[PDB]
């Protein structure tokens, strides 16, 4: 799995 | 932008 | 912005 | 799992 | 910015 | 920018 | 696991 | 696994 956000 | 997670 | 959690 | 927030 | 933790 | 973690 | 924050 | 953030 993964978790990704823009910043 | 975006935010993405596996589930 | 955003806020994300697994559940 | 995960927890993610913008800041 | 951001804040991220495993769970 | 970005923030990414495995899960 | 991990914990990460911008500063 | 991994954890990566821009700075």
């Amino acid at each position: 799995g993964y978790v990704l956000g823009s910043a």
